[PDB]
């Protein structure tokens, strides 16, 4: 192993539901009120707090584990590019990780990014659930490309602006979640995530070097794969079954949340987020 990097005391995230700790739920209530076409109250009443889980998200932990206030800019469906999975919030807001991205810049108040400030990005895997729930006509590499291609211009234009520190997630492990393996979709999210997870980290390494970056890369693949291998080491108990079923319908939850890997069909409950979220924080120093 090599030397810890520097403590960490401000987080800016940006991301989807992985991340999200109350802005998809703040914003739908915002379009509900302006009477926005096809709305709906995310993420619903079966969540904890506003998160897309029955608990705090990996990065929240992160920020705890590290001594780091957060801000937490990601939100839920966000895609790589400007808007996200619910196409109806478009008319409203661009909450795409290139929108979190501008409002972020546009949001300082004359005031520098913090180059001390670490710019946390987690967002990918609606690029492919928009693809696959509404026919996208990309092939899945094309996807993949124009995944990386955007997540590598968020760090680029985050840089061009001050900001120096970045740690930048992996694809998860799509193939295993839930709604994919009911869609029968698992080879699709395998040939599509290998593509994010092989592309993506060489094309930060270069720009790490290019614009002098500190650029963390965490392989939330090989975290999933280590834990689903030997689960009874963390207390896990049920890797495939939903903890809260929301599809078709909602029913009533599991009893035992911490042994479970799912909390409903597509997001990981708060214990895999504690687990992901230490793990986070191995690279630095407290």
């Amino acid at each position: 192993t090599s030397p810890l990097l520097a403590p960490v005391r401000q987080i800016h995230a940006f991301g989807d539901s992985y991340s999200d700790n109350g802005e998809s739920q703040r914003l739908t209530r915002e379009m509900l009120a302006k009477g926005i076409a096809g709305a709906q109250a995310l993420p619903g009443e079966v969540y904890w707090q506003g998160r897309w889980s029955n608990g705090p998200t990996a990065v929240e932990v992160l920020a705890r584990q590290l001594g780091a206030q957060l801000a937490d800019h990601a939100v839920g469906g966000a895609k790589s590019g400007a808007d996200n999975y619910y196409g109806w919030m478009s008319a409203y807001r661009h909450t795409g990780l290139a929108g979190q991205v501008d409002a972020y810049l546009a949001t300082l108040d004359g005031k520098p990014v913090d180059g001390q400030a670490l710019h946390f990005i987690f967002v990918s895997a609606n690029d492919f659930f928009e693809h696959e729930d509404f026919a996208g006509e990309q092939p899945l590499e094309q996807l993949a490309g124009s995944s990386v291609a955007n997540i590598r211009a968020a760090v680029q234009r985050l840089g061009e602006a001050g900001a120096r520190r970045f740690l930048v997630v992996s694809s998860t492990d799509l193939s295993v979640v839930p709604a994919v393996v009911a869609g029968n979709r698992v080879e699709r999210a395998q040939r599509y995530l290998q593509a994010v997870n092989a592309s993506l980290p060489i094309q930060l390494a270069a720009l790490r070097k290019t614009r002098g970056l500190e650029l963390s890369w965490f392989d939330h693949l090989t975290f999933s794969r280590h834990l689903r291998r030997n689960p009874a080491r963390y207390g896990l108990v049920e890797l495939d079954a939903p903890c809260q079923p929301t599809q078709p319908s909602v029913r009533p939850a599991c009893a035992n949340p911490d042994q479970y890997y799912f909390w409903d069909e597509w997001h990981p409950t708060r214990r895999v987020h504690q687990l992901a979220g230490e793990a986070m924080a191995a690279r630095y120093a407290r």
